[PDB]
């Protein structure tokens, strides 16, 4: 039919999003101000209250303040990814040790088994991250989700990817990633394709990534240009290399790009969405490419605006919001599925 579900397309999803009601405070709607980096000392930034009129976004959602653990917006989001047609949900994983996320976690599985999504983790660089214990938390992913109906899994594999990998070295990465490493997690019942982040030039990640046997490479950068991966004009170079050398190319493709709530200074790295032709653009870049898999930078990071979930027309007495302009609310998720069909007559 042309509506179905493709397991080879990742969406980026962020699950911090907090209620008054079922969290206690409208966590992440309510965010800090970050300091100008280049700005100088005695900066008092400031936050964002969180209030209905004032939200750490430049859009707004049509859920409105929503909680990450309200189940019945998990239904809505499910339903959003089967218009999407994007069967995987990349979810966003802190390390956070705490019987909330326990729950959501398993509220997130739940609700995308219903609809036939599947569920993988995008490891993220919580406080002294390393392999020994990046380890232990594969395993405790895999020992508590592994045998859930959504779990992930490509060819047999879980899959990761791992945002900002290049905080750790290749000779560390190479311990739990080569099938010769000491803590090595090939040919074990915890092996997985893990999928690092590819930043900068090639001279740089080449080695990097074959030095560190990761079993392929991402971008996540919504921003065109805010890296050499994030160059969407890279993609074919960037495939060619992969297919060479055995690993798996997930460019990463958005929308578009703004900040400025949280990080007023940013401004040069706001890519504008143009009606959706930005966000053709990139997507046709990936799909050109000649990819086996593409992920989407992203579901729901409203601070980054780099968001397809639904957004509406708002103005509060403490801010005009973006939205999306010419096009409905749901025209990002209607867009997403257009692109995922072009991506599978491709394959
Ligand atoms: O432009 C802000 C940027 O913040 C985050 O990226 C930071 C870091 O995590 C990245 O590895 C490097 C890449 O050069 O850039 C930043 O320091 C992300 O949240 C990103 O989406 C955002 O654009
Ligand atoms: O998911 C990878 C990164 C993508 C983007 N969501 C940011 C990063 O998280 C940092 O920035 C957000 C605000 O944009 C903060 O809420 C987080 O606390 C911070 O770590 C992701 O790591």
């Amino acid at each position: 039919l042309g509506t179905e579900l493709d397991y080879d397309t990742f969406c980026f999803y962020y699950d911090w999003y907090g209620s008054e009601a079922i969290d206690g405070q409208y966590r992440h709607w309510a965010h800090a101000i970050a300091p100008d980096p280049n700005g100088g000392s005695g900066q008092n930034p400031g936050t964002i209250p969180g209030t209905q009129e004032s939200i750490a976004s430049n859009f707004y959602p049509q859920l409105g303040r929503y909680s990450s653990s309200d189940p019945n917006i998990l239904t809505k989001h499910m339903d959003m990814f089967v218009m999407a047609r994007t069967g995987v949900l990349a979810l966003t994983w802190w390390n956070e040790q705490d019987e909330t996320e326990a729950k959501r976690i398993g509220l997130i599985l739940d609700a995308a088994d219903k609809k036939k999504i599947k569920v993988c983790f995008h490891l993220e660089p919580y406080p002294s991250r390393n392999v020994q214990n990046l380890r232990e938390n594969i395993v405790k992913l895999i020992t508590r989700y592994g045998n859930h109906p959504a779990f992930y899994r490509k060819d047999g594999k879980p899959l990761f990817f791992i945002y900002d990998s290049y905080l750790i070295e290749p000779s560390e990465w190479e311990k739990l990633l080569s099938p010769g490493g000491s803590i090595t997690i090939r040919n074990t019942a915890y092996d997985a394709l893990m999928i690092g982040l590819w930043t900068s030039s090639p001279t740089v990640q080449r080695p990097f990534i074959l030095n560190a046997h990761f079993d392929g490479f991402y971008t996540y950068f919504a921003a065109t240009g805010f890296t050499y991966g994030s160059t969407p004009t890279n993609w074919v170079s960037m495939q060619k290399w992969a297919k060479e050398n055995g690993k798996i190319f997930i460019p990463s493709v958005g929308p578009g790009y703004i900040d400025t709530r949280i990080r007023p200074w940013n401004g040069s790295v706001i890519r504008t969405r143009t009606d959706g032709q930005y966000y053709d653009a990139m997507y046709r870049k990936a799909i050109e490419a000649g990819v086996s898999a593409i992920s989407i930078t992203s579901f729901n990071e409203w601070h980054e605006g780099s968001q397809i979930e639904p957004a509406v027309p708002y103005t509060s007495s403490e801010f005009t919001y973006l939205d999306y302009e010419n096009r409905e609310p749901d025209y990002y998720l209607t867009r997403t599925a257009y692109w995922v069909g072009k991506f599978r007559e491709s394959k």
